[PDB]
């Protein structure tokens, strides 16, 4: 139709989250995605969920890759003098395979893209959602921790039922433990360590159902059988290109929607209309609907409309290594046992004692290891060879302020890394709080274009230079010195700072406070645009906070409690 | 249900055209795939059919490489010395990371790889579709090339229906242009260039919907509101482990499959079974079968069953570069023009005379150059930004006797050749012919197994010493001296020859003859097994030849030429 | 070896190649300025960079 | 096997090797500066004739050995620099510095 009561421009984990909640109140929702149907029957699931992949996961690298288009990339200025004297050569350095004129390649996130795909990024992501402690969490309730405090409880649980955060799917794991353990003994009891909160069920010991969008919601058209009373409509392949406010920047009118398959351009009516397009595609939605500034930003002449869209981004600072594991956490893997012979002869022997009080392992772990070593003789690890991956965090606290994830990823390893056995490596990647800084901006050319002929994003951003920054190489030092106690580093994987923005923890685009003026922001705590009374922001550029630890459940939750305030004040229309 | 007329084990290009021509005959079929449905509504289909894949293209090559899956990885023996010293660091070079031990990596196909997803290898292909000559071409009649020629001829015009083929969807490109008029002029009239065929029917100046196994058969179940009386159901994640055989080797009996998702095991009957695994899976299921040899090949025990089974195997030498155009072809795009002044500047014109014949080219070019020329003075190349990419060929001949593309694939460019603009480059693949020897084999582990517990694929592969590897360099120096005629190489994109097997191009793993024993075969023209009344192979793995040709097309002519033979020997179930 | 070290360029280019993976303490330029010997009245793109 | 194809250059009088004013070198003189490129006719055509015929004798021999494909090198690496202070009969009609003697 031309007319619903919700629309909701993302079919992301966020988007999602209001489809669950609206959908299920009654509400006759539709959803636009600028991106297609692609993960299988289930719509906007986990793309990681084929039983292929899960038996060859570092495959999976590329299908991220696959989806993810840079953001911003400056005009290139590497320097080709070996082309044939025939060749046409360049006398500039001229605008070249899409790249952005207006980009300083020295303030930008060279990293940060973009997921154009039905589910969003949750189709591809890592599935961390941890809790965020009060040093990083937005205030909800001024001058009441203990009401705060009860908001955000409630709001987590629920957005850890609609995702099915778990934190037990990787206790069977030799390498995990070995981490785990090995980790806590190391820090006077001063940094506890737990398995990463993780968006996922596992179906058996080699196969795990990741969450994604579609646990969230569906994304099947209703009615249906199962929800015969219930009405949702998604529209994949539609580009939302603007808002239409009234004179008074009260109310927004209709939705201006371009179908990518027909060519053909309509406009949608609301009652509620809620932007879940991500930090980056939200803020330029909002832009091109004459929210904030168009172009370049310039001081003499500050926006009248949202003036601190686009103001004050953050994006995490992001190390990285892998280890090898240490040849005295190997060896402790086989403790219990005792082994005599070698490998491969006739008289050699591998054997613990069950039940045994001497025994530092209890007798899963020994059954597997001496099973294995018995078994595989060949095979000089004492670690099964589908042994999970570990699954560990110490997450962060006001003494180490930024989140730690000591795990595996799915990973490209050059030929000579695939030298080095699997089973032996594990990835750790900390990630830095942003101080928020009105200098850092994602603003959007006026001329320039992107690929969907809107215009064109535009970073002007550096890690603030204080605090962040020294955190940051606190960061990296504490990455340093963990990271010895499990093993030395794998060549290649090399401790080190990531292209800024690789990360996509992008917040504060389109950011949330109390008050728009004071609290430099807008959205307020229902993520309600300041003065309009029926546009909502959901996703993490509404996250107003110097942040470390993994941003999405932070955001659905936020979600939920601007689903409270619909509900609370819009009359879904009668079925 | 437990019994089908017919059962088709992958849902490939191969196994779709069985099953659209069969299912239309009105046969009970039942399609299994050991891979999961993953290219959005439109089952099977090409996942290069987004609208953000065309808006990104060199994306792609990230979801290509996401789902080709090594077929036979060497143990690594690459040394890191690097390691800490509290790092566990390696004695031997054992096995790891799933390679395999019984493969020489110095007779390997490193290249090799499979694709396990509904659709097959066609959810990523580039969409050639060439005939093969007479030279190319396996015979389908004897002593009597007329009645060979015009058999030939039906069967290849109704696998381009299938596939929709043409020759036309890139006739309006100024680059394939560019390229194709300059070739064909430098060859004395004796090389023909035309357009590549392609499995493709353009939308949009800007959008190409790609053939693939759904434009074959949609996948859909049926009976269906558009095909109430077709009976077809596609399962996937159902890996497919033995077919049984009887105790004459005439007949199949039940095929065993595991179900992915539950571990269920199951026996499936039906009257017909055909196999369209791919060359390498349909090997495999028959060794598994008991046809062949399983283990390390010996002469001093030659298989009883099927003994060409394996051997005889042939995979195309591929040569490739990439070029950037000459200032000589790109001062060529704009010769029609007058140009007076300087870009950027007041006086700054560019005009040509519509209709003029002195003018090289026609209207619609010169209007899209002096457009693009004079809207964007900024731009130094007379190429509109949009035009589309080149798509050349010169088939194989005798005197050349080697398959040509000259075009652009979806390519990961180094930073570096992201610094030359996209609109002056060319892809060179040249793919040679292999003669067919029996030294030249697929073979499978009797102990090591692959990550479907079925025994682990081992090549025995070099190029033969005479005429293929003759051929092979001839080829080499031949796009050396043609691409020449069009720029100079790109650094980067050197003349090169890839990783054997990378071409994917394998045949011959269970080759067609007339004759088992006089022709050293598997299959008859029928693509039935010898022997056997009821088990038919489709797929590359019959093609028996020495070809350089993209080899689809002709494995689908072979498809129909069977799919004849069962209509007219089973007969359907009453529906 | 011997070779390499007794060539000295001619004429090298100022720089512009971006490092943007330094940590967020290390200094870091706000354009591509004169740098290691680095001559600015060369044109990159027309140069004998291999001189020496 | 090494292959190496040495191609000539027409002289240019756009093709320069100037010295700054300002910048100096090393041992504080004049900073050397090209204005280069191969001329784009005969110089250039040549250029591309001489990769391919590279590629089409090289090939009697072998294959290209991974790693050292056919490639033009960096201009100027291969050191054979001339007619910066060029030879002729006359300064003017031959557009040069020094006479058959070498002689300014
Ligand atoms: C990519 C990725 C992300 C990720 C991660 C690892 C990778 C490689 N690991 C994470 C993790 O472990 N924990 C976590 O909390 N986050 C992690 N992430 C990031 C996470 O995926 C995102 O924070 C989350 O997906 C954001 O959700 P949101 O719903 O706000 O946004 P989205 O997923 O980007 O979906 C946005 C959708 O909107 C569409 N779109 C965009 N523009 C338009 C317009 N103009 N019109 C219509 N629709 C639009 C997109 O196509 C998209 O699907
Ligand atoms: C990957 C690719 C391929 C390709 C190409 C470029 C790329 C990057 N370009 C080509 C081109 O331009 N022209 C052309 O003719 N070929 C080109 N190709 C190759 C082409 O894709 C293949 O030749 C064609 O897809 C082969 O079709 P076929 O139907 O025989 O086989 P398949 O696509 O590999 O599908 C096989 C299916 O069987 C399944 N399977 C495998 N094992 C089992 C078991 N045990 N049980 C059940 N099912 C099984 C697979 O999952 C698969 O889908």
């Amino acid at each position: 139709d031309i007319k619903y009561d919700v629309v909701i421009v993302g079919s992301g984990p966020i988007g999602c989250t209001y489809a669950r909640e609206l959908v299920g109140a009654g509400y006759k929702v539709a959803m636009f995605d600028i991106g297609e149907i692609d993960s299988g029957l289930k719509i906007g699931a986990h793309k990681k969920n084929t039983v292929e992949y899960q038996k060859n996961i570092d495959k999976f690298v590329n299908v991220i890759q696959g989806q993810l288009m840079s953001v911003s990339v400056p005009v290139n200025t590497l320097v080709v003098d070996t082309l044939s004297p025939t060749s046409w050569q360049a006398s500039t350095f001229f605008v070249r395979n899409g790249s952005n004129p207006e980009q300083d390649p020295l303030r930008n996130l060279s990293g940060q893209a973009v997921t154009r795909v039905v589910g969003g990024m949750s189709t591809h992501w890592t599935c961390a959602t941890p809790r965020f402690d009060r040093e990083q969490r937005p205030l909800l309730v001024k001058d009441d921790a203990d009401a705060d405090d009860a908001e955000w409880d409630r709001l987590y649980t629920k957005a850890e039922s609609y995702f099915q955060t778990g934190t037990d799917q990787f206790k069977e794991s030799i390498r995990h433990n070995l981490v785990l353990n090995k980790l806590t003994e190391e820090y006077k009891g001063q940094r506890d360590f737990q398995q990463i909160p993780l968006a996922a069920t596992r179906r058996s010991p080699t196969f795990v159902e990741w969450s994604s969008a579609n646990t969230v919601f569906d994304l099947q058209n209703r009615p249906n059988t199962d929800a015969p009373e219930e009405r949702f409509n998604l529209f994949p392949a539609v580009a939302c290109e603007r808002v239409v406010r009234n004179a008074l920047n009260s109310e927004i009118e209709s939705l201006h929607i371009h179908d990518l398959i027909s060519g053909d351009r309509f406009e949608i009516k609301a009652d509620v209309y809620v932007l879940t397009a991500g930090a980056v595609h939200n803020t330029q939605l909002l832009v091109n609907s004459g929210f904030g500034q168009l172009g370049r930003p310039n001081p003499a002449n500050p926006p009248e409309l949202l003036p601190s869209l686009g103001s004050y981004i953050t994006e995490q600072s992001l190390v990285f290594c892998q280890t090898v594991m240490s040849t005295e956490l190997i060896d402790s893997v086989k403790s219990d046992m005792t082994i005599r012979g070698t490998p491969g002869e006739l008289t050699y022997s591998v054997t613990y004692t069950p039940g045994a009080s001497t025994n530092k392992h209890p007798d899963w772990w020994n059954e597997k290891v001496k099973n294995h070593m018995m078994q595989h003789q060949e095979d000089p690890l004492p670690i099964p060879f589908e042994d999970p991956e570990p699954q560990v965090t110490t997450l962060f606290q006001p003494s180490h302020p930024w989140h730690t994830q000591i795990h595996r990823d799915a990973n490209s390893y050059g030929a000579v890394q695939q030298s080095i056995d699997s089973r032996l490596i594990v990835d750790w990647r900390f990630f830095g709080r942003t101080e928020p800084k009105e200098e850092n901006k994602l603003w959007f050319s006026d001329k320039i274009t992107d690929a969907y002929n809107m215009p064109q994003p535009t970073f002007d951003f550096r890690f603030p230079a204080g605090r962040t920054s020294k955190e940051a190489e606190d960061m990296m030092t504490d990455m340093c010195v963990m990271s010895a106690k499990i093993g030395g580093f794998l060549p290649g994987s090399l401790p080190q700072f990531m292209e800024p923005g690789l990360v996509l923890h992008l917040g504060g685009t389109h950011r949330m406070g109390f008050d728009e003026k004071e609290d430099n922001c807008c959205v307020n705590t229902d993520s309600r645009v300041f003065g309009f009374k029926n546009l909502f922001l959901g996703g993490c550029g509404n996250i107003p906070t110097a942040y470390g630890a993994n941003p999405t459940l932070t955001a659905m939750s936020l979600a939920i409690k601007s689903c409270e305030y619909i509900k609370q004040n819009f009359t879904p229309s009668p079925f």
